[PDB]
């Protein structure tokens, strides 16, 4: 028992991290098979950052301008191409530490682990969610660009995120591994609206089920609700609407605890309307939305990779 | 910017995890050089667990009774000794993936990463603190015993914790890697009192500095305090007394921020006496005590391994 914000074991990803240098900029790349993936903004200078012409900047670069180092060993670059906001550097050696992997574009409200890296060296691992507004609330300093987010299933790493930048609000924005930003963002040093964020309701309900499984039960009540009544409350408190597809994915947790999904919704409604009254749930004094139903089941069933 | 509960990259530890089987019990072991370390309770059966005679149980066992498996490959056990609450199995093969490592006995209030494992396979990684009462608030299910806690400094893993048991209160107890329990605990299925716990004051102060660095500064105020006045408040709220040694280790965060340690103590006083209202500090509605001053500096300075 116990419930923690748990990240995937990072070893399979640690062996893919490289340093990429172009001019004076150093950031991280991801070495899979004979390709290194990194943010295209490695090719910019401070002059460029307001609105870089990435096509013109890349035309001035040759394979030998991209310095790629995997720990102490220098890789030989034999081609380069830009795909959306990522550069793909072809190297002459396949990464012998390449795991089984997939590139995936995740949905808002899904979670993933981030391996924060500086100069191609791993610093730390943490779990976070893709917000409904396609930002992430990470921990990234100057030099962390190219750090990646991922999930692991059996022996297969699903890469879903590459870090590109910090918005002036201090939240984080990045791309899938085909270089398509999540959300409206562009790789330019400009103020950029994220637009309205919301609480991931299905995740809050999964976490309440996690709390009951761990014996934190004070918020259970004598009430029930409807999906329509609940969604009226959700809209008032800037929660995502709950759909039957959300109810369906909560089924295993409903079955385990014996608490019907709409009964757990009535508990959540009362927490939204009344607050916690200075009480905690799983060590938190607010409602936690960064655990998916899959996360809760995995942590509660002890699945390994 | 941003502040997350960050674990160390787990790859160096993942390469040391094995499965150990004695009779019908399977748990995790740690394979370093030519020794596998695991909880000695692997040799108990259900009849034994109220008060095992570990000396008599281990006498009934021979080298060939300890099945040690690293992924698919079987290790040959050529010796066995019990050291306190750990078993040490000498194997005929040095682990080729052994990192540079140390065994260290940590102090209460220190933090470490836990690699939670089942059947010798890594499940997840999280950060946590050794509580002042020598428990840990982890996430561990049946089969997680032998999971380890560690810190990394440069290329060196310092192993500080091996998981042994869940107390009836659902908090966790375990040993250093010499098999000495943290706290008063014994490897017996008995109700066992954990001391009174306290909040780790020096860590809360470190986290308030982390909050200012990240620009959450609403809790800063016009007040100051003294070490004696603060410590009268600390005792009323079951906070550890703050010592000059604590003030000294906050020195770098005081210098970085220009906020005198006793000013930061007067912010914490007001938070203890008034609560947060319904505001948050680094995404938390309570005062966080699982970041050390060292942790905050590392995360705020971007140190790698
Ligand atoms: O290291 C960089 N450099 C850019 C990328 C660059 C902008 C202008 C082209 C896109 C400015 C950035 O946003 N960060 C950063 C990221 N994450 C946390 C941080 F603290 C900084
Ligand atoms: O898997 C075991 N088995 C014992 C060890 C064993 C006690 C009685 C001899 C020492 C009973 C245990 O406490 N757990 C466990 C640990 N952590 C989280 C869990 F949910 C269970």
């Amino acid at each position: 028992s116990g419930f923690r914000k748990m990240a995937f074991p990072s070893g399979k990803v640690e062996g893919c991290m490289v340093q990429v240098t172009c001019g004076t900029t150093t950031l991280n790349g991801l070495w899979l098979d004979d390709v290194v993936y990194c943010p295209r903004h490695v090719i910019c200078t401070s002059e460029d950052m307001l609105n870089p012409n990435y096509e013109d900047l890349l035309i001035r670069k040759s394979n030998h301008n991209f310095l790629v180092q995997a720990g102490n060993v220098q890789l030989r670059v034999i081609g380069h191409s830009m795909q959306n906001c990522v550069l793909k550097l072809k190297v002459d050696t396949a990464n012998p530490k390449t795991p089984k992997y997939k590139f995936v574009r995740i949905q808002p409200g899904q979670t993933f682990s981030v391996l924060a890296c500086y100069n191609g060296s791993p610093s730390g691992v943490y779990q976070c969610a893709m917000r409904p507004n396609f930002t992430i609330k990470g921990s990234f300093l100057n030099g962390s660009c190219g750090s990646v987010g991922f999930n692991i299933d059996y022996d297969c790493v699903s890469f879903c995120y590459m870090h590109h930048m910090e918005l002036p609000t201090g939240v984080h924005a990045g791309t899938d591994l085909e270089g398509n930003f999540y959300g409206p963002f562009v790789d330019r040093q400009t103020a950029q609206a994220a637009g309205t964020d919301t609480t991931i309701t299905v995740n809050v309900l999964a976490w309440l089920y996690a709390a009951v499984i761990n014996g934190d039960r004070w918020f259970l009540n004598r009430f029930t609700t409807t999906l329509n009544d609940f969604n009226l409350v959700a809209m008032k408190y800037n929660y995502e609407p709950l759909t039957q597809d959300h109810v369906d994915i909560l089924g295993p947790l409903s079955a385990q605890t014996g608490i019907a999904v709409l009964d757990m919704c009535a508990s959540l409604k009362e927490l939204l309307q009344n607050g916690m009254n200075g009480r905690t749930i799983l060590g938190s004094a607010l409602l936690e939305d960064e655990f998916t139903p899959f996360d809760v089941v995995r942590q509660c069933s002890g699945v390994t990779f």
